């Protein structure tokens, strides 16, 4: 109990503050085409034909 | 009564479990055309003409 006169000192915490800058960064829509092209192939996979004709 | 200490053994059953594989098989829409072509013929069947003209 840190008591001086009629006031107490209870706790001291540590805080983290964030200050922004003007810079910005964004992703590109170019990879979505390749992602869709690769994803389409899984439809034809896992398919079998038991009897040849 | 199969009783050991304070434990009763009541019954034992056998159970069957299914574990999947990625393979798939599906039917074709090719035969539906032939089925419809054959089905259309029953409209003209069972029809008669009493008097020739």
């Amino acid at each position: 109990m840190i008591l001086n006169n009629q006031e107490w000192l209870l706790a001291i915490f540590k805080k983290k503050g964030l200050t922004p800058t003007g810079k910005l960064e964004f992703a590109t829509i170019d990879g979505i085409d390749s992602a869709l092209a690769q994803a389409l192939n899984e439809a034809f996979d896992s398919q079998v034909v038991s009897f040849n004709d």
